[PDB]
């Protein structure tokens, strides 16, 4: 029943949390997390790219969400605002993290991500 | 306190909800929302496009989320699965809804969207 949500701010590398020690997730200062409670989660976030005029490298703008050692979601566009995630069934022990093609692509200010343990949605209408 | 989360499934045009009559929003059968409680919301979803190979013109795949008459975000990609949304401060009275560049671009099955009234995140680590 306990509400459980965390939000990692890339600007500060700090997690903002529902409680001092969220029951559903362990978080680390590298922006990674580990699911502690099996259940239905929203994985969410926005990856903000730098203006293309600043990009030095030849790499395309790609964001991957990993679950354990496998890719959960792959996202790409022409260096535009990039909401991430969706509703997933996760299990205790599942590590979740993001991988970027190039860290130089990412505007740290206002880039964030996280999860929320979702309540059941029993009522249809 | 009581969680408040709703999820619209485009396949069925049904909302799935945390409670019989959520306190934080009203919903419409067309997949629109009206915010009843001012607060911080997570807007989320995935918009599934029809395969590129079946779109025989140059019309782009674009999704916009609106708050009343204001564009909250504009998203586009090359006809790939499209996560939407993010954290937004909303106010009582705000209407939230999606608009598509072409309704014909949208696959109903597995397309969904919704909102969550977020818990406060006072603790930082």
């Amino acid at each position: 029943i306990e509400s459980c949500m965390v939000k990692f701010e890339l600007s500060s590398s700090k997690w903002h949390m529902t409680s001092p020690k969220p029951h559903c997730v362990n978080t680390t200062s590298d922006g990674k997390l580990k699911i502690l409670q099996s259940g239905t989660y929203l994985i969410y976030g926005q990856v903000i790219p730098v203006d293309k005029k600043y990009i030095k490298d030849n790499a395309p703008f790609v964001v991957q969400i990993y679950k354990k050692n496998d890719v959960l979601q792959t996202l790409m566009n022409d260096f535009q605002i990039l909401p991430i995630g969706g509703v997933y069934e996760l299990h205790a022990g599942d590590n979740i993290y993001l991988k970027f093609n190039s860290k130089d692509h990412i505007q740290k200010n206002n880039t964030y991500w996280g999860i929320i343990l979702m309540p059941d949605l029993p009522f249809i209408s």
